[PDB]
């Protein structure tokens, strides 16, 4: 039996996806075959309805010096958070002399236009590697974990922030209540803490279970971030959907009664009773279809197999390590994965070892089928891929629902 992370309350499990290995670990062929596995499973907090992992990666497992996810890698996302810093230099960052703290930089995709802007900043990026990378562009960033005691830190020598910003970060962390301890810590007392995570609305409407892996601890709500905020002495004040990563909101918190909260925030927490968002049997129905996409995904393999039709994948996401080992994939069925990041190239993908080549080598004669792990990127790809699909090759998703396209 599991305490919630947030409240102490009890978690229920709804969803159980077995065995799995780190996500992003690709060993080199040669390596030898034994991994960490930990088990995946998923459930609900009785008390504050917050959806989250029963068991936890320790941190220094997932965060090291070979993170090999470098957020650069995407153009959309790229501008997405060019965007993003914009919005808060003209309305957050008007201060004189103001600063904004990032938990989780990576390459520094959003703090290059702070830095670029001549904001004072500072990126806060445990994985060292990306860490080099983000210094590379000028931006200050120290190599830690934010939690209370580096925030206490921070807020020694550098004074409060007016801006702390997270993004697909604070879902990554249980420890979500020293993280807040920080925030409470080294946010000004005007301040806002705004963070953007997977959307458990979005996951349950589209049964994205492949959302659901180790780095990924919390599946947040509107419903289930306001309570935590409430129960810390803050206020969600404000709530925007995105797009990106399959579907997210970011969340504005500030602390308790200085700001009010927009219309926004009452409208999706009303959209989410309304549509039993939380309710442990809307959770059990998602999975249930989980099984359900599995058992016809590899029903579709099997045949493409036995009719004589070649399977690559495209995209060693993180996401997909929960598809390859939940759903007992491996190269007999997907013979390559194609993949545009140096680090996973020339590597098995994690637990069930499928190789992993350049992007560049998915080219004329092309395979009959390329089952879309990076799905949630598909314009951006197929946009770079309009001779595979002209020359006859389908791809195959699994979200929202099994099919060839
Ligand atoms: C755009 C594009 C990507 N690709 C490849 C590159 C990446 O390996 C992977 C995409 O991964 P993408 O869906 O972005 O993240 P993943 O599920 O891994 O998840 C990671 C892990 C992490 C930090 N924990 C997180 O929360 C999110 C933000 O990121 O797909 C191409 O080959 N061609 C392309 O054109
Ligand atoms: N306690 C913590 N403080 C700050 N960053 C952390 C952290 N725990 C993990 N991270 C970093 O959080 C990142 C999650 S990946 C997301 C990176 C980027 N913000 C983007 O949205 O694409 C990784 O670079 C990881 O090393
Ligand atoms: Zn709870």
């Amino acid at each position: 039996p599991t305490a919630c992370r947030v409240c102490g309350g009890g978690v229920q499990e709804f969803l159980d996806l077995g065995r799995q290995p780190l996500s992003d670990r690709f060993r080199k062929p040669d390596e030898l075959d034994d991994e960490f596995t930990y088990r995946l499973a998923v459930g609900r907090c009785d008390s504050c309805e917050m959806v989250q992992l029963t068991e936890e990666v320790p941190r220094d497992l997932m965060f090291h010096e070979v993170y090999p996810y470098h957020s650069s890698g995407s153009s959309v996302m790229r501008e997405h958070f060019a965007m993003l810093a914009r919005d808060f230099l003209a309305t957050e960052l008007t201060g004189p002399d103001p600063f904004i703290v990032e938990i989780g930089c990576n390459d520094g995709i959003m703090l290059r236009t702070i830095q670029e802007a001549g904001v004072r900043h500072l990126g806060f990026e445990p994985s060292s590697g990306v860490a080099a990378k983000a210094r590379e562009k000028g931006i200050r960033v120290r190599t830690d974990f934010f939690e209370k005691a580096t925030a206490d830190d921070v807020r020694r020598t550098e004074g409060p922030a007016n801006v702390i910003y997270a993004a697909n970060t604070l879902c990554h962390i249980p420890y979500v209540q020293s993280v807040l301890e920080g925030v409470d810590a080294l946010l000004a007392p005007d301040g806002v803490f705004v963070f953007e995570d997977p959307y458990l609305g979005d996951i349950v409407a589209k049964t994205s279970f492949d959302q659901i892996y180790d780095q990924h601890f919390f599946l947040f709500s509107a419903t289930s971030v306001q309570g935590m905020a409430q129960r810390c002495g803050f206020e969600l004040v404000d709530v925007q959907r995105l797009p990106v990563h399959g579907g997210e909101v970011r969340y504005t918190l500030a602390r308790q009664g200085s700001r009010t909260p927009s219309a926004a925030v009452a409208q999706l927490l009303a959209a989410e009773r309304e549509q039993e968002l939380s309710d442990m049997a809307t959770l059990r129905a998602f999975a249930g279809n989980v099984v359900k996409i599995r058992d016809e995904l590899t029903a579709l393999l099997h045949r493409l197999r036995a009719e004589g039709r070649s399977v690559v994948g495209y995209g060693a996401t993180a996401k997909s390590a929960t598809v390859t080992n939940f759903c007992g994939i491996g190269p007999d069925l997907v013979h390559s994965v194609y993949d545009t990041t140096p680090d996973k190239q020339n590597r098995l993908t994690p637990g069930a070892h499928i190789p992993v080549r350049p992007a560049s080598a998915f080219s004329d004669p092309y395979p009959d089928y390329a089952l879309l792990f990076a799905w949630n990127h598909a314009e951006e790809i197929m946009a770079k891929e309009q001779e595979f699909h002209q020359a006859g090759g389908r791809w195959i998703l699994y979200v929202p629902e099994v099919h060839i396209r």
